[PDB]
């Protein structure tokens, strides 16, 4: 799944920044990743657990 990546890259963390101060345009990181292609939704099924996991970054 090219979320292995997505997870390890700051796309994660990143988000998690610019929505966590700035929650104007929220995750939406997410969104046009699942809705980009028609497969990556499916692979980033994995998501959720680790990839909201960060999205509620502690900091």
């Amino acid at each position: 799944n090219p979320l292995e990546f997505l997870r390890d890259q700051p796309q994660f963390q990143n988000m998690r920044q610019v929505i966590q101060q700035n929650p104007a345009l929220l995750p939406a990181l997410l969104q046009q990743l699942g809705q980009e292609n028609p497969q990556l939704l499916q692979q980033i099924s994995r998501h959720q657990e680790q990839f909201i996991q960060m999205l509620n970054e502690p900091p």
